[PDB]
């Protein structure tokens, strides 16, 4: 398939540097440099049980990408105990090859959050990364509220 192939280009050219998590206040949360993108093994990460507490989280993910894309974008859902309680849609758009990008995000929280004793471990949060139409990788992390 010609459309496998170019996915797969795009996720060979493709890292993430770098990525913080603020309370939308300013303070860092989380901050880490491991490429959480990667697809096939499950990531794990600690964060702070009181991010919980955030009506929104603001993000910067610093990429890399050899490749052109027309519309880089990422799908994502939390899922609890294997079930999905919320979705989030995100888009960067056009994309230079071999450009380095930074992309600030607004996470809204929808709803009333289980207490994170009860969520640490349970939850996996799954990343769809596209260019459009074309799915690039799927990555998931477990968090740990701590
Ligand atoms: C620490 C940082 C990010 C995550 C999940 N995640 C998030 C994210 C974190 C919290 C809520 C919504 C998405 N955005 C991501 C972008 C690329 C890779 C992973 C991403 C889990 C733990
Ligand atoms: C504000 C916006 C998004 C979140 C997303 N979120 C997070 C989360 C938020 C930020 C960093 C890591 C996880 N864990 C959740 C568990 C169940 C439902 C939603 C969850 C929290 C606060």
């Amino acid at each position: 398939s010609a459309k496998d192939e170019r996915a797969r280009e795009i996720l060979r050219g493709f890292k993430l540097n770098w990525m913080n998590l603020r309370d939308a206040t300013g303070k860092i949360l989380w901050q880490g440099t491991e490429d959480l993108s990667v697809p096939g093994v499950e990531h794990e990460a600690r964060v702070p049980k009181k991010i919980l507490k955030c009506k929104a989280v603001s993000r910067e993910l610093n990429f890399s990408s050899t490749e052109q894309m027309e519309k880089f974008r990422l799908e994502q859902k939390v899922y609890f105990k294997g079930q999905c309680l919320e979705e989030w849609f995100f888009e960067f758009g056009f994309v230079i090859p071999n450009s380095t990008n930074t992309w600030q995000s607004l996470i809204e929280a929808a709803s009333q959050m289980m207490p994170a004793s009860v969520l640490t471990g349970n939850v996996i949060i799954e990343t769809k990364f596209f260019d459009d139409d074309l799915l690039v990788s799927t990555s998931r992390v477990r968090l740990f509220y701590v």
